[PDB]
Order: C-alpha cells, then structure tokens, then sequence
C-alpha cells in the first residue's frame, strides 16, 4: 500500500456516455478498489460530475485517459491521498 | 465474486399507482440486488417523486431501468453511482 | 431467511384515540416484526399526526396496514420502505 | 422474553418539588425498566418541562403514569412509543 | 448499576478556585467514574460551568455539598440519568 | 492507576515564536502525557490565540502551566476539564 | 518508539505547478510518514491554496517544509499539531 490512494476529481462531460459507463471503465483499472461518481449538476449539454477513486499506487494520467477517452475533461483535483493510511482531511 | 456497478441513487417520477412498495419489492427480487431503498421525495396531483437506492453486486441497469418502465416509472436522474470491488462514498 | 419487505417508514393521520403506545403494541405483536417506532409529529383539535417506522422481516402491508386502519388511523402516504437480504440506508 | 412497550418519551410538567432527581430514581425503580433519562427542558416560576425518556421490557405505562402523578406531575404527551422485540429508531 | 449514573450540572462559581480543582474533587468522591466540566462563559466575577458527573449510585447530597463548600451553587440539574443502563435523551 | 486531570483544554495566548510545533513538542514529552493537540484559533500581528488539548494520567497542571510560560505563552482560560478513572464527553 | 509530532495541518500556497499529486506522492514516500491528505481549498489566477495534513511518527517539520518549498510550495501556516504516544484530536 504506498503511491496514490484516492482522489476527487471535479470532472466536465457532455451527456454520453451515462456515468454509469464512466464508472464502470475507471473501477475496472486494476489498481482501483472503488469508485464513487456523485452528479454535481446536469445542465444543456454537459454534466458535472465528482469522482472519487480508491486505489492503490493509482496511475492518475491513466485514470485522466480513461476519463478523456470517454469525452470528459477534469476541471481540477480536489482531494490527493497517498501512503500507507488513507489519512482523511481535518477541517 | 463482488465487481461491476454496486449502488445507484436513482431520481424517479411515477403516478401513485402502483406503490412505491411494489416497486421495492419487484426490484429486490431481481439476482444480484442485496438490497432497495425507496425514499419519498414529493407527492404531487397524480405523480410522485422518489429516490431509489440499490446496492448490489454486478448490477444491470438495462434490467433495473426495464423493471421500474414496466410498472409506469421513468428515471429522470441517475445521482450517483458506485462501481467496483469496495463500496466508496462520496468524499 | 431474510426477504421481502423490510422497513416502511408510514406518514399517518389519527384522531386522539386509540393512544399510540396502542398501535405501537398491537403492530409490534404482528408476526415477523422486529420492532415498532412511532413518532409523534404533531397534535390538532381532535387528531394527530404520527411516523410510523416498522422493522422486521418480509413484512406483509396488506396486514399492517389492516391494523393501523382497524385502530382508526390512515396512512396519507409511504415515506419509506426497504426490501431486499440487507437494510439498505437511503444515501444523502 | 422481551416485549410490550420498550421505551417512552414523555412530556411532562411538574412543580418545582419534588426535584427532578426524585423522579428518575423513583422511576428507575420500577420493575421492568432498565434506565430513565430526564432531560429540562425549561424552568418557569413555579413548574418545570421534561424530556422523560424510559427505557425496559414490557413497560407498564398505567404503572409509569401513577408514579409520576403520585409524585405531583402530569404527561402533557407521548412523543416516542418504541415496542417490541427490537428498539427501532425513528428514520 | 443502580440509582444515579449521571448528572448534568448547571453551576455558578466565583473565580476561586478553578475548575480544575472542582473537577478534581468530584472525581474523588466514592461513587464517581469520571467527571467532566465545561466552561459556558465567564463574567466580571463569576463563570457559568457545565458539570457533567458520571458514576454508579450518585448521592445527590454529598455532590452538593462539595460544589457548595467550595463556592460554586447548582442553578439547575439539566440532566438526570437513573438505572441500569446509561440512557441519552432522544431528541 | 488512572486518576486525576485526565484532560484539558486550553485557551493560550503566544508570540508567534517558538513555534507551536515546539509547544507541542516538549508539552508532549512531559512525564504523563498521553499526547497533545494544538489548534491555531488565530494569528495577530504580533501573537497568536491556539487552543492546547492536553491527554493523559494525573496530570499536574502546575507543570503544564509552567512550561508553557516558561515558552513566553499564557493561559487565557481552562475551557474544558476531565479528571477520574474513565473520560467522560460534555453532554 | 511511537512519539514526537505525529500529525500536522499546514495551510499552504503553491504555483499551479507542479500538479498537487506530486506533492502528496513526495510526501507520502518521506520516512516516517504513513499518509497524506491534500485538500483543495481554492485555486486562484497564477497561485492555488492547498490544506495539507500529513500523518506519521515523530515528523521532522525541516523536512517537510524542505520537500515543498523545493516544489515552489510555501506554508503560510501551521494550523494544527499533533504530538506524543496518542493521536489527540481537537475538542
Ligand atoms: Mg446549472
Ligand atoms: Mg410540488
Ligand atoms: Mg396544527
Ligand atoms: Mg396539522
Ligand atoms: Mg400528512
Ligand atoms: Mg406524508
Ligand atoms: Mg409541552
Ligand atoms: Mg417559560
Ligand atoms: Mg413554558
Ligand atoms: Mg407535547
Ligand atoms: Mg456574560
Ligand atoms: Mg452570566
Ligand atoms: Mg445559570
Ligand atoms: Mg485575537
Ligand atoms: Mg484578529
Ligand atoms: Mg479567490
Ligand atoms: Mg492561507
Ligand atoms: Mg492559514
């Protein structure tokens, strides 16, 4: 358990594929122990939606090329947790 | 062995007929769901808006969207959805 | 084996009596269920608003509903219900 | 075999005397129940509002109501009535 | 595990002498676990504290006692918790 | 065996320097301390208010105080405080 | 020996680049770490703040502000401290 652990991506997209297909592609990386996608806001043409992604030694640019791939974009990276603990933030 | 979607939170709109307890039930009973819970979001003049959860393994959407259509429902969102191996929450 | 229903939260109207410690009681004997919450929501000139949470194992509605509605009250709507092996909460 | 009533939460109104602490212990005495739980709600000029919360097995409510009255005060409602095998909490 | 487990105190003390030594005398007496107090606010010559006494068959009395013998008065019992089983309030 | 000033919470007033890293640092290593939390509440000009929660065993406030006056800090006020055989939390 | 500054919350400013990943990839693979949380509080026109909790035993600080000062990175403050033999948290 070391590298990359989880992350919290702020993610554009248009409306297909469904996140259920983003979802599927991005927990079926073999590093990746889980994936959350939370719908943040549909709107004309695209969606906002919020990834979380829990690994081990997670290849972020292969996770922002998957993503990619399927037409969606990351609008930034809003929690990185990396090491042996999943060390949650203190507000 | 535990892979594919785990959890949706689906946004759905119905008429009053049939219950949101048939709907429960009929989507319960279907292979891989562990579990549904069907929260009342709002009643209206003859429609009604409810959150579905459902949490199991490998889960078909194609055969979850097919159970509720055939029972008058239409799904109007998909808010989350958790795929993978571990069950991951919206950070 | 658990199945079926398994938790209904129920939105019911109800003149003052039966008190509620009584469908709390006669709900609570039914069989296959676990437990019994009722809430009380708010008290009106002859009648009372109340949550009813329901917990147990392939619960049958029919018959809940029977003896809620034996007792007086009505069920103005289903705020929740759970089905399924495993009490699946509702995600927020 | 546990049964019956499993825990009240009573509103109550009572003169200043006896004090609070006389009713929890005259109530925790009873029978069948395992704890109680008193909680001020507000003090006035010449009585006081509790929170009394009962917990047990097969709960006498007749036997809880005459020992509050016994004691001086009256149950203005019945907020939370738990019964049976299991305590279910409001959802 | 009989009569009183737990008091929530609303007391009124001088300055003198501090709260640590309050705390530390409560948490002598025989049947007391543990005893928490907390600082609601302090005045030009006084501090409202909020003492929280844990334990196992509580003498009310004696409690009072200590508090008054070293300055402080019980403006109010907030909570009262009797039995065998430690109940919190529902609220 | 656990007795005594079990925790505290401290309200101080210091100098930006030292460092509450050192604060924390040689408070911690005092002789029954469990471990201490240091919290900036806020940053002045010239000083700084944090919050110091000190856990462990018969602690000696005496001590605590000294140190941390010995830094330059001072106690502003004893917000909370646990002494006894068990921790007990406000209620 | 389980001792010394175990967590710390520093509140940090930095370039866009490099990306936030490599700062807590680096700081996870520091000795003595065993996990580390990036949390992104704002990201501005040419600068971006982070919230940086870093979890581990006996913690040199040097370092740490070493590994992120050479990555542009700058502390503007060190908003929490944990140290000792137990992980304190604020009360
Ligand atoms: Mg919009
Ligand atoms: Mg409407
Ligand atoms: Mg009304
Ligand atoms: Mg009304
Ligand atoms: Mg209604
Ligand atoms: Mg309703
Ligand atoms: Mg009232
Ligand atoms: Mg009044
Ligand atoms: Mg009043
Ligand atoms: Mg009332
Ligand atoms: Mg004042
Ligand atoms: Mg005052
Ligand atoms: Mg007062
Ligand atoms: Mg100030
Ligand atoms: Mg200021
Ligand atoms: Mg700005
Ligand atoms: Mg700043
Ligand atoms: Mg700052």
């Amino acid at each position: 358990l070391k590298g990359l652990r989880r992350l919290v991506l702020d993610v554009l997209k248009p409306h297909e594929p469904k996140t259920i297909v983003f979802a599927l592609k991005l927990s079926e990386l073999e590093n990746v122990d889980g994936v959350n996608i939370h719908l943040s806001e549909i709107d004309q043409a695209t969606e906002n939606i919020k990834i979380t992604i829990l690994g081990n030694n997670l290849d972020y640019e292969q996770i922002k090329g998957v993503i990619e791939d399927m037409g969606g974009v990351i609008h930034s990276v809003d929690e990185v947790v990396a090491g042996k603990i999943i060390v949650e933030s203190v507000e």
